[PDB]
């Protein structure tokens, strides 16, 4: 099926350069360095960043309140009202997980720390859309930082900066079912030619999942005549999906992204980031014209249902002194992030 130049335009505007469209001139491997860092999606059902990810240790929220002179009870309540358990007051009230058995959305009874009853919240609700761009744009916290008597773990800082990105306006280049021609062209140009990366939805199911991409590799390119492709993949004597298509190329490629973890420390500088890098193969026919330029594509081999819904890039970090509606100052968080990365 033919390729829409609408999404390519958005990219060409942002990068200030034309996209490479000739398949033979595209790179077959592109890795983004440094890798985006691993971190959790700070689920809503666990009360966002109010969660004690470390046993016995105060939450990242509580640590932020203590350090920067805010009331713990009210700051954590603010976190919960916007992003945590209290943000779902309208959902079915519960005391145990037995109560939520009526629903069919994947709910789990969610009770705040100190409280006795809560609400039935789906466990996938979170801030993956906020962590992903932070993983890319923000240098990973490496080692602990003490500020006003409280120690912030690299993981605590990952929590704080993630919620900042949720609360702040982050400018995006949003693009996207998704044409495999576009997928290949975007992935090869951004990861390969432009020393950059993006955020992808890798589920293609009901729920939305955001992961920062680490790399893209082409594992196979196999030229095919229109007649060869049509028979092999559709059982047809002629290729129906694009009148303008002159020849075909079967491509098998792998996208590589970072997944969630609560593991503390600077995972990227450790080389430990490899443990939290996963991926998926994608199979597609690319449509070529006479000049060997990609003009379209078709998904094959069950990548028909299982392919990324959209691709987006964060244009830049949030503005220097932004304060979230939860009371989270990006100025305060940036200060701690700089010390964590430089190890002071």
């Amino acid at each position: 099926e033919a390729n829409g130049n609408q999404d390519i335009a958005k990219l060409e505007a942002y990068f200030g350069t034309k996209m490479e469209m000739t398949l033979k001139d595209l790179p077959t491997v592109g890795v983004h360095t440094p890798s985006p860092w691993a971190g959790p999606y700070w689920p809503t059902y666990q009360d966002s960043i109010n969660v004690q990810w470390s046993q016995g240790q105060p939450s990242a929220a509580e640590k932020y309140a203590k350090a920067f002179g805010k009331d713990v009870k009210t700051f954590m309540d603010a976190v919960s009202k916007k992003n945590g358990i209290d943000s779902q007051s309208g959902r079915k009230k519960c005391s145990s997980d037995d109560d939520c058995s009526t629903l069919t959305d994947g709910s789990s009874c969610s009770i705040r720390t100190g409280k006795t009853s809560g609400y039935c919240i789906p466990t996938w609700f979170g801030i993956s859309h906020a962590w992903s761009p932070a993983a890319i744009l923000e240098t990973e916290p490496k080692c602990p930082v003490k500020h006003n008597g409280v120690t912030f773990q690299p993981m605590d800082l990952k929590a704080l900066v993630s919620l900042v990105y949720d609360g702040a306006r982050v400018q995006t280049v949003f693009t996207g079912d998704l044409n495999p021609a576009y997928f290949h062209i975007a992935s090869a140009n951004i990861l390969g030619k432009l020393n950059s990366t993006f955020v992808a939805d890798v589920t293609a199911g009901a729920e939305v999942w955001n992961q920062p991409v680490r790399g893209f590799k082409v594992y196979e390119q196999t030229e095919m005549t229109l007649e060869e492709g049509a028979q092999t993949f559709y059982g047809l004597e002629a290729y129906p999906w694009n009148a303008a298509a002159k020849s075909l190329v079967y491509v098998k490629s792998r996208l590589s992204w970072i997944y969630e973890t609560y593991t503390d420390g600077g995972l990227v500088s450790s080389g430990q980031i490899d443990k939290f890098t996963t991926g998926q193969y994608y199979y597609y026919l690319l449509e070529l014209d006479d000049a060997g330029e990609i003009i379209g594509g078709e998904w094959v081999y069950g990548s028909d249902d299982d392919h990324p819904d959209f691709l987006w890039l964060p244009k830049a970090k949030p503005a220097a002194n932004t304060v979230t509606s939860v009371g989270l100052s990006y100025a305060d968080v940036s200060m701690l992030l700089k010390k964590s990365a430089a190890c002071t």
